[PDB]
C-alpha cells in the first residue's frame, strides 16, 4: 500500500507510485523520472493515464512498452490543466527527462514536489519566483553537513584532463566508463569528445540513449566497438577481473585500460580534494572513482529551501528510521530560525 508522502491531498493524483497496484481514487499517476526505484511497477499491461516529460515518455514507450494511449507527455515551463487542476513541470537538474511538479490545488494551496533534484541558483529564476509554496515534498538524499562534493563542471574537467593525458602518453590505451541507469552521460560524452572518438556500447544501451533528445547524438555514439576507443560497460564489470576480461576481447588493439566509476558521495570526500584523487591500479589497469552527483549537496539544498521559504517540508528520502527523521527535522528548524520565515 501507497505511503502518505506519495499522495497529493485534495486531488486524484499520486507521484512515483506504480508498485502498489491500483491506488484507491487515483485518476492520474505522475512519474518524475526514469529511475527504477521510482517507475517500479509499469509495463505494457498498465491501463491508467501517466503524466511525465517527453523524454520519460520516450523511455516508457520504447524500454517498458507502455502503450501510447496511456502516455501523456507535457512540455516544461508551461501551465497545463490535468483533470481540472493547474500543473507545471520544471527541470530538476537530475538525469535526462527528470522534473519537479508544481500543483495549484483547488482550495488555493500550492505544492512543489522536487522528485529527485540537484538544487541550483538558476531555479530561483524559473516560474517559482512568482509565488508561495505551502508544502515542499523534498529530495533529502544528502540532508547532513558532512555531505560535500565538487561541482559537476570540476569533476568533468578532472576526467577530461586525466583521459587526454593518458592517451597522449600512450596511444594504445583504451578508456572504459561504467553505467547502470540513465544520468551522468556528460562523463563519457566529454571524454569521447576530447579524444576525437565516438562512444562504443551494447545495443541495449544504445537504444536507451536514442530516447534522450540529445542534440547530434548520431554523431556521438555507436554499436561498433572496434571503431571506438571509449567503451561503456555495466557498472558491475568495473573491477580488475571484468576489465581484464574485456581487454582480451579487443583483438590486441590495446595494451592498457583507464576506467572511470562514477559514484555519488563516498567517505573519501571527507578528506581528498578532487585535484588530489588517485586511482586503484593492478598491472596495466587503473580505476578512478569520481564523485559526479545528480543530487543536491547539503549546502545547495539549504540554499534552495531558505530561498523558497515553504510553510511545511515533507521529506521523500531517508524516511525509514527515527534517527534519520529527527536529524532532518532539526536542520529544517535551524534553516527557518536562521532565515526568519
Ligand atoms: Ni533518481
Amino acid at each position: 500500500t501507497c505511503p502518505f508522502y506519495k499522495k497529493i491531498p485534495g486531488t486524484g493524483f499520486t507521484v512515483d507510485a506504480f508498485q502498489y497496484g491500483v491506488v484507491e481514487g487515483c485518476t492520474a499517476y505522475f512519474l518524475t523520472h526514469f529511475h527504477s526505484d521510482h517507475y517500479a511497477g509499469l509495463s505494457k499491461h498498465f491501463t491508467f493515464p501517466v503524466y511525465c516529460s517527453e523524454i520519460t515518455g520516450n523511455l516508457l514507450k520504447n524500454k517498458l512498452h507502455v502503450q501510447e494511449q496511456y502516455i501523456h507527455p507535457l512540455p516544461l515551463d508551461t501551465e497545463c490543466i490535468v483533470n481540472g487542476v493547474k500543473v507545471v513541470l520544471l527541470d530538476a537538474n537530475h538525469c535526462p527527462g527528470a522534473v519537479m511538479i508544481l500543483f495549484y490545488l483547488p482550495n488555493g494551496t500550492v505544492i512543489l514536489h522536487t522528485g529527485d533534484f540537484r538544487a541550483d541558483p538558476s531555479m530561483e529564476r524559473s516560474l517559482l519566483a512568482d509565488q508561495k509554496v505551502h508544502m515542499l515534498y523534498l529530495d533529502t538524499t544528502y540532508c547532513s553537513p558532512e555531505y560535500t562534493f565538487p561541482s559537476q563542471q570540476e569533476v568533468i574537467r578532472f576526467a577530461i584532463n586525466t583521459a587526454f593525458e593518458a592517451v597522449t602518453l600512450n596511444p594504445h590505451a583504451l578508456v572504459v566508463c561504467g553505467t547502470y541507469s540513465i544520468g551522468k552521460e556528460k562523463v563519457f560524452l566529454a571524454i569521447a569528445d576530447v579524444l576525437g572518438s565516438k562512444v562504443g556500447m551494447s545495443q541495449e544501451k544504445y537504444k536507451t540513449l536514442q530516447c534522450l533528445n540529445i542534440p547530434e547524438i548520431n554523431s556521438l555514439i555507436t554499436t561498433d566497438m572496434c571503431s571506438s576507443l571509449v567503451h561503456l560497460l555495466p557498472m558491475m564489470q568495473i573491477n580488475f577481473k571484468g576489465l581484464q576480461s574485456h581487454l582480451k576481447k579487443c583483438g590486441g588493439k590495446y595494451n592498457q585500460i583507464l576506467a572511470f566509476r562514477p559514484t555519488g558521495w563516498t567517505h573519501s570526500n571527507k578528506f581528498t580534494r578532487i585535484a588530489d584523487v588517485i586511482p586503484q591500479t593492478k598491472g596495466n589497469i587503473s580505476i578512478y572513482g569520481i564523485p559526479y552527483s545528480e543530487h543536491s549537496s547539503y549546502l545547495e539544498m539549504k540554499r534552495f529551501v531558505q530561498w523558497l521559504k515553504p510553510q511545511k517540508i515533507i521529506p521523500t528520502v531517508n524516511v525509514g528510521t527515527w534517527k534519520s527523521r529527527s536529524t532532518m527535522e532539526k536542520y529544517f528548524r535551524e534553516w527557518k530560525l536562521e532565515a526568519g520565515y
